[PDB]
């Protein structure tokens, strides 16, 4: 599923995310819409250390879920990555909340420093009733 700005601002606000360990509903929407412009069944491979990023948060199969191609790997948020490539976003959400509750925080994606970090992401919750 690709979703619609606002139809997913008011879904990650409805699933606790808004204000989340100290993020805003602003930051993490700048967050999906440069990792994967809001689509659930995005996925890529990363051919230098063999995992794939799954979904809508591009979360690493390295650490956090279980695809059972990725040597020495871990699954943090115990999921198959199955589970980040659903329509439903649920599993997905419980997983980054589980991601940001380590130090980094919103951080750990590169890309939200990249492009969200220290910049004014004000437009992308602009209108969205959130």
């Amino acid at each position: 599923k690709v979703f619609e700005r606002c139809e997913l601002a008011r879904t990650l606000k409805r699933l606790g995310m808004d204000g989340y360990r100290g993020i805003s509903l602003a930051n993490w929407m700048c967050l999906l819409k440069w990792e994967s412009g809001y689509n659930t069944r995005a996925t890529n491979y990363n051919a230098g250390d063999r995992s794939t990023d799954y979904g809508i948060f591009q979360i690493n199969s390295r650490y956090w879920c279980n695809d059972g191609k990725t040597p020495g790997a871990v699954n943090a948020c115990h999921l198959s990555c199955s589970a980040l490539l659903q329509d439903n976003i649920a599993d997905a959400v419980a997983c980054a909340k589980r991601v940001v509750r380590d130090p980094q925080g919103i951080r750990a994606w590169v890309a939200w420093r990249n492009r969200c970090q220290n910049r004014d992401v004000r437009q992308y919750v602009q209108g969205c009733g959130v």
